[PDB]
């Protein structure tokens, strides 16, 4: 992948298949994810619908396509609002001490002569701390790996990213069932005037939606700490902080995203007509040479680091205080936890949007 887009960086950073376009080089990527106006987020009709999700006329739809992800302004700001506080690094600075006793609890459960971390830390962490987020319990572990299984990219039903099926209206019928036991958020989403649908779809997104990519940047770390021989510095150094976002620059758990035309426009050189999608390599725009020198080299205190794996603009990523947190969390207990690592064998995670593993087998000495 990456030596690709070192070539479409030099050649065409946008460029069109004669089916969608796609954006390679940083200046463009950041350009179109902020300019919402011209490239829109509402993939999905949320915006042509809202009236009637409200008045009750659309009286059955999936609950997921109809999202602050998928919305434009002012929706999209109206809906993020409700939230926005709860995810903020101050508010979430409360939970260092609860994430630590559960990072500390999944590092006992290990096996050090051999164990998959992936399945013992990286999957069941992200999963811990969202349900005491927001007041929703694991009632089935297992249920709730799997709902976290259903987040994927979706052809082509572009503004999708959940597999439907039984294991969806599993979780859905989960969160009717538990809407009132929640904790404040889930209350304001609750007592909002968003039409049940849209109730749905928030919560489903906020409980879900950020669990397998979290869980990937925690392996993805792993990883490249591992392979790049980085773990004594790292924690010599006390270089955690740099590190992590060098782990969500090199390694980003999205590789990608897209935007649709409202108008024609201009991008670079080319041009762009309305009703295009727009497809945005975020893996590609971490390793411009123009924004990062030695891109394709992995700098653990690299600096600056502006890195586009949580978005940029009115779109930037909920989930990012509390990923880094997790992430910063999971990481320094493990440094602290184990002395050597070595790597017995690796499953990926096999499809193009989500980048991580699905297993990750690993011997550590115990220290
Ligand atoms: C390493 C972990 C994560 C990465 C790499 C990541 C990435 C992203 C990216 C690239 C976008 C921009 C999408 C776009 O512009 O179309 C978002 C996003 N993400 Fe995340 N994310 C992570 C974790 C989380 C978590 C933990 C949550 C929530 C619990 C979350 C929820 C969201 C939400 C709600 C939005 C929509 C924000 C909006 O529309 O204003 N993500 N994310
Ligand atoms: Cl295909 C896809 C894209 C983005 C996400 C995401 C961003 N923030 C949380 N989840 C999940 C799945």
């Amino acid at each position: 992948m990456y030596d690709w887009f070192s070539e479409m960086r030099k050649k065409d950073p946008v460029y069109y298949d004669g089916n969608i376009w796609q954006v390679f080089s940083y200046r463009y990527t950041k350009e179109v994810l902020n300019n919402f106006s011209k490239f829109s987020s509402d993939l999905t009709g949320y915006h042509e619908r809202l009236e009637d999700l409200r008045n009750g006329k659309i009286r059955f739809d999936i609950p997921t396509r109809y999202t602050m992800l998928t919305s434009d302004p002012p929706l999209h700001d109206e809906l993020r609002s409700m939230s926005a506080d709860i995810f903020s690094p101050q508010k979430l600075q409360t939970l260092e001490t609860f994430i630590r006793e559960t990072t500390r609890s999944l590092l006992d459960s290990i096996d050090p002569r051999e164990d998959d971390i992936v399945k013992k830390l990286a999957v069941p962490l992200p999963i811990i701390v969202i349900s005491k987020i927001l007041g929703l319990p694991i009632e089935d572990k297992e249920k709730f790996k799997e709902w976290s299984d259903l987040v994927a990219f979706r052809l082509g039903k572009p503004g999708e990213i959940f597999e439907l099926g039984k294991k969806y209206l599993e979780l859905i019928g989960y969160v009717k069932d538990h809407l009132n036991s929640g904790t404040e958020v889930v209350s304001r989403v609750v007592n909002s005037n968003l039409s049940d649908i849209e109730k749905l779809g928030y919560i489903i997104l906020l409980l879900i939606a950020g669990n397998e990519t979290t869980t990937n940047l925690i392996s993805n770390s792993v990883i490249d700490f591992t392979r790049f021989n980085l773990w004594q510095r790292i924690r010599e150094e006390n270089l955690y902080l740099k590190a992590i976002e060098e782990a969500l620059r090199y390694s980003p758990p999205v590789m990608r995203t897209v935007r649709k035309t409202k108008e024609r426009v201009k991008l670079g050189d080319q041009t762009i007509e309305e009703g295009e999608y727009v497809r945005v390599w975020i893996a590609s725009a971490n390793r411009d040479e123009e924004v990062f020198h030695d891109g394709e080299k992995f700098i653990p205190d690299r600096n600056p680091n502006p890195h586009l794996s949580f978005g940029s603009g009115i779109h930037l990523c909920l989930g990012a205080p509390l990923a880094r947190l997790e992430a910063r969390i999971a990481i320094e207990e493990f440094s602290k936890r184990f002395r050597h690592i070595e790597i017995l064998d690796t499953e990926k995670v096999p499809n193009e949007v989500l980048n991580g593993y699905k297993r990750l087998v690993v011997r550590l000495k115990s220290n």
